[PDB]
């Protein structure tokens, strides 16, 4: 499961006293300290969305809660001194802090079937309306090659691979939803298929 | 920005049929084929969630979602035919992979604030802010820092700073404690160091 994270911390001028003591024994500033402390923290998250609100007289929000946490470090880091002044406004911050939580993905599905919906508890249209109501688009595959000609001995026999396949539904699912089918009925064609999904969905 | 996209597919022992013409001109079942186009779709995505449905007389539910797109090719790459029997759930693969976004709808809400500082200025107030976060489901974690009294040599002789006298602790321990969160003071970096540690293994 993943968490949503916000990072506020602090600007103010006294951020530049060199307070911090390391193992070595040196002294750095405290906004140096956090920002290594603070770094190793945004890379230890990986599957959580993180943000970042810088604070004092004013406060204002430098990340807006991203899943890519390369960037809300990259932005801390480069983050300097004295910019906001002497004096913090911790409210501010926390309730900026809240605001972003409310202010923040997109949802796709991709159903891939070979036939018709044989044995279920709930309908395939049913569902496709309960996705719509979660705003999940469907885009859906059917798959096989359908009739091909064998020539043979006497004369003309025709197999066909995929009769099971209910295009039918598979269209409503995917009109319903606002989504497109598709029909593959080769390796090759299939490919496309799934090349062209992803270009719909940048 | 992020896309959240649940792959569904069929395992039903109809898929075991080779119809699938490949580029080279020879034949192949169709869950091999799948295998193949979905796995390099896959590695195509960046920066979206996904997740594995798989379908036959029941459906369940094999990756929940990730940034590792890797678990969810590997899950599919093992995955073999006739388990799931002959028929197909449409429905339930789809009810299924709906219902996996609404655990996507639960985030837990987390804030950090670290301070030197009273909150000397500001229009809105610290625990009503506090408050705030109570409402919309926020633990809110507090990190005092400052090393507190401090004997230093100046120029002119030895002389004892005390570093954090505006720290305002108790404003920062009534906040996360409002919240549910914890408060914690750094006197030094190896502290601060080992503060968000803390925090990390709080929220898991
Ligand atoms: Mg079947
Ligand atoms: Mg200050």
């Amino acid at each position: 499961e993943h968490r949503d994270m916000m990072l506020v911390v602090d600007l103010s001028g006294s951020m530049a006293e060199e307070d911090m003591k390391t193992s070595n024994g040196d002294f750095v500033d405290r906004l140096t300290a956090v920002k290594q402390v603070v770094s190793d923290f945004i890379d230890q998250r990986k599957g959580d969305r993180l943000g970042l609100v810088l604070f004092g007289d004013h406060a204002y929000l430098q990340t807006p809660l991203t899943f890519d946490r390369n960037t809300v470090r990259e932005q801390l880091d480069r983050t300097v001194l004295n910019l906001v002044g002497q004096r913090t406004a911790i409210g501010e911050g926390l309730g900026l802090a809240t605001k972003t939580f409310i202010e923040s993905p997109q949802r796709t599905i991709i159903l891939l079937s070979d036939g018709a919906n044989t044995a279920g508890v709930l309908e395939p249209l049913e569902a496709a309306q309960l996705a719509k109501d979660n705003h999940a688009k469907i885009y859906t595959v059917g798959i096989g090659a359908g009739e091909m000609q064998v020539r043979g001995f006497f004369g003309k026999q025709t197999v066909n691979t995929a009769r099971d396949l209910d295009e039918d539904t598979l269209t409503k699912i995917a009109t319903m939803t606002g989504g497109q089918y598709f029909r593959a009925r080769n390796a090759d064609e299939l490919a496309e298929i799934y090349q062209t999904i992803d270009a719909l969905e940048p």
